[PDB]
């Protein structure tokens, strides 16, 4: 028997087998299954992931809420957007044999964010793989804010021959350009004001780039240097797959910085 | 890609087999995967026959000597003509024969990291071996998307780790272990048996004799079982034992209770032979 599912309502499932069965049944009825993986505390960046998923014709949207080891609020937000499935497993349900077979990323995981957090991406890719196998979506949606993460997921998909489409959704930003993040609330007024330097550096670089890569890097560095209390961890221009930047062509510029105790990240498309 | 039913269709491109598989599954057929490294013998054909018995099945047999799980690699026997001939004789409809470049276009990048079992027994001296195995098996399962996948029980550790992969990454496939096919004297079928000279082939009977001796001795307890098997191994000329271990059936971090598996590995000249058996303690 398929678990109960009411079209056009929010249906909540905490058991991996239940969401798996419902998803399978829905695919067999027409629908194109979309997955938006989250850690809850839904914000406007997640709204953008959900909206992108909703507009695929014949979509049913699954939003997972899972913290790797309000809910009331999150669920009402999903209802308001017309999401039909929430998948809300316990740690036990995801890891019933505990930590055992895992995903080992390629060497990109050791670079950039992998310096301060050398095992973080192993966890991310392990959980993303599991969610993909459980839900079996046609398309999975991620923000571009965590660009290295996104690139690693694309590697996962290519490397293990997964049959899902990975969709990256442009970063949602505050009115001054600060990339949305659960961390922004912690900034005091001076830090919040300084934090605009990250996005201003990157947008300056993207426009400076007609004058070449060095001009782009030097423009972003100059903007970051205008900001007090912004400790830059890295500022790197790479190809779009995060290898070495080619002489000209498309790239990505990534920054990370610490403001007081808070780490912020941002990145942007660059054309040289 | 063309699929002619009742004939052997050989596909190298992963995309071709993936498409044929998906199309079959959508027309009601259930897809069975028999993943092998070639050099096929009657034990592999037992896998195929098992798979064939599943009502409405279509059987895919993969043949791929996976470089990521190894002069070792160059030494592995390759007999593709015999292999395809045997499959056609068994009525298999799909053989999947990918190139190394098709499987590993980006070389080694994302991989499967097994749990701690991979560092024991066969894995202790070979620390990446089972990573290589689980990585290729994951890939073959994603490509083919079978309903069921079939392995022999002879490489029991490998089988258990595959069960762990399946569980741990929520794969939607049933894993089927098929009991080891044996020569008339008891010797486990293996693509490595061809490397036994006549004397070593005679002596090799000691593995299976030891294991069956232990399974019967076990009414007298674990010590009697192990000591029976050791005695048979010790009486055999030219058999050098690498390990003989009685473990719980999952080979996991739990002591032996009523049901165990007794594992042996031993070298005959340069040939390393494995075997195992179910053991019931006190029966
Ligand atoms: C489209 O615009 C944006 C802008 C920022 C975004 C997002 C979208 C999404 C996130 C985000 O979810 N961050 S998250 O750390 O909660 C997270 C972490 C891991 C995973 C993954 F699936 F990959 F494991 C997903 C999410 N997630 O919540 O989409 N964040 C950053 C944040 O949540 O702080
Ligand atoms: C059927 O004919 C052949 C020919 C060569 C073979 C094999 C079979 C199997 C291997 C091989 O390496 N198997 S193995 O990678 O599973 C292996 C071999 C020896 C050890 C040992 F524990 F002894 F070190 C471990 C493994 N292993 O399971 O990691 N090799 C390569 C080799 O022995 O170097
Ligand atoms: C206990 O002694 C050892 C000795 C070497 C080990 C390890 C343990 C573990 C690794 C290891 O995982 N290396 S690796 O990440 O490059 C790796 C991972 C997976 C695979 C495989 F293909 F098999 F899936 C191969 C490698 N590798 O080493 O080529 N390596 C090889 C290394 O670090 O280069
Ligand atoms: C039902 O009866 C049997 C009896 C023995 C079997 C099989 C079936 C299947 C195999 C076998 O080797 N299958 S396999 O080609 O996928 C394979 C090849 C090499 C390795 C190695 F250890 F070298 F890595 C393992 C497997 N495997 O079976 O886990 N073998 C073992 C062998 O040929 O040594």
């Amino acid at each position: 028997a398929i678990p109960a599912f009411h079209p056009g309502e929010l249906n909540v499932y905490s058991a991996p087998g239940d969401v798996a069965d419902v998803s399978r049944a829905l695919r067999l009825t027409g629908r194109r299954v979309m997955l938006v993986p989250t850690m809850g505390a839904l914000h406007e960046g997640h709204l953008a992931l959900v909206r992108a998923a909703k507009r695929v014709p014949g979509s049913v949207v699954v939003v997972s809420i899972f913290v790797n080891p309000t809910p009331d609020d999150d669920l009402a937000q999903l209802r308001a957007e017309g999401v039909e499935i929430a998948f809300t497993p316990t740690t036990a349900a995801m890891y019933p044999d505990g930590l055992r077979t895992t995903v080992q990323p390629g060497p990109l995981a050791a670079e950039l964010e992998g310096g301060p957090r050398p095992t973080h991406f192993a966890g991310v890719l392990t959980v993303v793989l599991k969610l993909l196998q459980i839900v079996r979506p046609d398309r999975v949606f991620f923000g571009e804010k965590d660009y290295q993460q996104l690139v690693l997921i694309r590697q996962l998909v290519a490397d293990f021959n997964l049959d899902v489409a990975v969709v990256g959704v442009p970063t949602v930003r505050e009115a001054d350009g600060l990339a949305m993040s659960s961390r922004n609330r912690y900034l005091d007024p001076a830090q919040r004001a300084a934090a605009v330097a990250l996005s201003a550096a990157l947008t300056a670089a993207a426009h400076a780039a007609t004058a070449g890569a060095q001009a782009a890097l030097d423009a972003a560095r100059a903007v970051l240097d205008a900001a007090p209390g912004v400790a830059v961890d890295y500022l790197e221009l790479r190809d779009i797959g995060l290898g070495p930047m080619p002489l000209n062509g498309s790239g990505r510029l990534l920054v990370a910085a610490r403001l007081g105790t808070t780490r912020l990240l941002d990145n942007i498309a660059i054309e040289i």
